[PDB]
């Protein structure tokens, strides 16, 4: 059996077989791994044929060269999908980013005075205009935006917050857990389901530095539930002389009813003009932008946050900073259809079917495919609109050979990969999240899975 | 027509860097290779598996994509990455020394950028700061002498944006490790430059410290900016002992620092490059390693372009400048500048007009002689250089 | 009541580490209340009842469940399919 | 020397603010030492002397300069162009 093991070619000849075919460093890493697999499989007497070797060393090389991070075709019909990378970006944006990234830029440079300048300065003008707050600022993501506003304003002093608003969004962000590290002392009023105004007013004192309110972004309570009207927090503040801090979290830039979707989701503009002192929110949710914590409110307060020596550990990168100005530009130009998360949520019911059947039309020929189109009510906003229930057309599919489960699994390993809903051994594809250029990619994906 | 031009344009614009300073704090530090920017463009274009593990079909950690690259290039046990280096320090402190003492050389309490100051951040870090030695000189005894029950951390900062000459003494790195393994205290080096490999391999002879080397010396933790000598997007980079990384990771503040989708991907590509030894493809490595001949080569191809433009006095000089801005304070290398002068207009007014061009160009002034260092200039800029000057001077 | 109240986890989510985390010399009671007249949807996590018991039998702490519904029997046995908790089963 | 040492600013940079910031009831002395046997180049900031004196005349605190080089007269008079301070001028 050592003559069946001596048939394995040495590392140098594999090097020779693929010379310019693939980088020299990968191919050696692909022969060493496949040679330990054939040395162990023939010793244990599990392999009589070595012909799969030439093909297998090539697969490793293809694989060993591939990004862990890859574009993926979202079929779940979830617009803000925390796992799949929240708000994707319009080509215009990406180009504007591409360009600023290909060389040097006036990032920290004021051309007028020919002297360094704050990088936050480029954006803030847009923010002050869209929101109508006195001043504004930007840090890495909303997470740190909370952390900043607490540690700036309330280190060692009391922050009163509703017991119903202490959220855990994502895997490691938790308002109580961070607020602690913030250094602020956390006073929780009311109870889970209910919290009247009196609960806030009642825990105020000399040590009370902040009246915070967090928006329940990724959940919701129904049944006996009360909540305190924003107009009432502000009045309570202006009575005792205490600033109010609202974490919108969704970072909704405008009124959302203007687009035909009727929800109460709060937005910067509207929240500011209500008289709140501070408001925050992520840039990669309902804004439609790249990832960023966005703080707007009273000048005296921003200056304070700016001056805080942690602001420098949160300060945004060149990429998010640029992409964010291009995406705020859009908003001034009422170019809403250009920022993906807005267009996907505001699409015509008609639009949806239209794409639904154009796909159906692409899967008729493919062998063993059971294709039907149904009208379902699903819930589009994952990380910012929990209750939102909107109608959307899904192309439910099923193959007699393979079961729905295996199908998902393979769809996630395709190139590109496709992730989508499962429901009663009926793979589903919500067209809310699907771009048109994918439809061709989908059909070419399926025809290659079932006919191979 | 001029209002239309301005009424349409972004506050942030690309700028042509003639200063010959590769890591230029003001002009946006390390600029990015097209391959990378296309990898970034692709992942931002739609949805992607950022927080999603495809194998298990459940949520996963977005820092998992990269840490494989860092573990291999440095040699450390595990790794992690946060917004920038600023926070990479602030995280290591609040993580490993909240409420306990950190020992650090009085020579190494730095003020880098306008708002960052190790004494001002480390404070907000919650760690108690114990400063040994003196400005100019610091021996090993100074470090050892201030150890005690509260001493959680031995920190050494690299003076990135300054240097001391004259009578000056520094504590050797091998020394601070010995001192650590003696008392059972962890060692934390802020490289800042975030130099990923030995720099002498490319012909530039300096002592700048790098991860691979700093790690195999036995330091427990090492950090650094990604957008400096690494040549990538803005990132705080942390490599070292596994037990420590896991502690940092679990820190609830690490979520307020977790890196964005753009910089995450763009980093994977930048790291992929490094594994493929494609060094010439990462801007800040090629620029600093260009052949002296290569620079003249570019200097006179430009002078050939401006000989026609009216009133232009063009000469090529060979001058010694200091390329590294935010990472290499002492470095001094030879490069060819195309010094220009216009009879009508003076050097100062010239800069001014050049900064207002589209694109704008920023450069050095020395004795009423405008200067263009070619170390930082891209080939496609040369055509745009000539087209912007002839528009200012024949208008 | 005179009891000293120690509130673990967060509104929407609460793991088992949260309970176990706050245990100490003073901790006399592991209590769970059932959300009778409301409910949360979205990203939500709750601590399994089998788990609270394992935890208490670990440190020698009593568990106390306020059903509130006070459902007396298994309700699925009548064709209505819900998870409402009941005395027999909880004990 | 028995004195209590209050170290304001950072290695490379020090503004006036840093000085004024650490003043108090127990502050008996504003001291400036001339860096005689070394020097910093790069990003580097220092407090102009006039500023320290102003700051002294403000709170009523004595200023103390250790020149060290102890240079009696202006050196520029001899053709050497250097900023080295001297007693006369410093007084």
């Amino acid at each position: 059996m050592k003559s069946l093991l001596r048939q394995i070619p040495q590392i140098s000849k594999v090097v020779e077989i693929f010379a310019k075919a693939y980088p020299e460093i990968y191919v050696v890493k692909a022969a060493r791994e496949v040679a330990e697999k054939y040395r162990k499989e023939i010793i244990e007497g599990a392999r009589a044929d070595l012909n799969g070797f030439l093909e297998d060393v090539e697969r490793k090389i293809k694989s060993l060269m591939k990004p862990n991070i890859k574009r993926v075709i979202n079929a779940t019909g979830v617009v803000i999908n925390t796992n799949l990378g929240r708000a994707p970006l319009s080509k215009d944006v990406i180009n504007f980013i591409s360009e600023i990234a290909n060389g040097y830029s006036n990032l920290e440079y004021n051309l007028e005075e020919g002297k360094r300048g704050s990088r936050i300065a480029h954006i803030e003008k847009y923010l002050n205009e869209l929101t109508g707050a006195e001043s504004s600022f930007v840090v890495n993501n909303n997470a740190g935006a909370v952390f900043l506003v607490l540690n700036t304003l309330a280190e060692g002093k009391e922050v009163i917050i509703s017991r119903g608003e202490l959220v855990e969004i994502g895997g490691s962000f938790r308002i109580p857990d961070i607020m602690k590290k913030s250094g602020a002392i956390l006073r929780e009023v009311g109870t889970t389901n209910k919290t009247k105004v009196s609960d806030y007013e009642g825990a105020i004192n000399q040590n009370t530095a902040l009246l915070m309110k967090v928006h329940k972004s990724n959940f919701y309570m129904e049944g006996f539930v009360e909540e305190v009207k924003l107009e009432d927090l502000v009045k309570l503040g202006h009575k005792y002389g205490i600033p109010t801090y609202y974490d919108a979290g969704s970072g909704l830039l405008i009124n959302l009813k203007e687009f035909g979707i009727s929800v109460d989701e709060p937005n910067f503009r509207d929240c500011i003009s209500l008289g709140i002192d501070l408001v925050s929110g992520s840039g990669d949710k309902l804004l439609g932008g790249p990832q960023a914590g966005i703080i707007v409110g009273k000048k005296n307060l921003i200056e304070k946050i700016k001056k805080n020596p942690i602001a420098r550990a949160l300060r945004i990168d060149k990429l998010t900073l640029s992409g964010l100005e291009m995406t705020l530009k859009l908003y001034f130009e009422k170019r809403y259809e250009d920022i993906p998360v807005i267009r996907m949520l505001t699409q015509d019911e008609k639009a949806l079917r239209q794409k639904a059947k154009r796909l159906e039309k692409l899967l008729k020929d493919i062998p063993g495919l059971k294709i039907s189109v149904i009208k379902d009510k699903a819930k589009p906003g994952g990380g910012s609109l929990p209750e939102l229930e909107l109608p959307t057309y899904c192309v439910a599919i099923r193959h007699d050979r393979l079961s729905s489960q295996e199908l998902s699994r393979r769809l996630r390993l395709a190139e590109p990969p496709i992730v989508c809903r499962i429901r009663e051994d009926q793979l589903l594809f919500d067209m809310r999240t699907v771009f048109h250029e994918d439809l061709k990619t989908i059909k070419k994906t399926l025809q290659e899975l079932l006919s191979i």
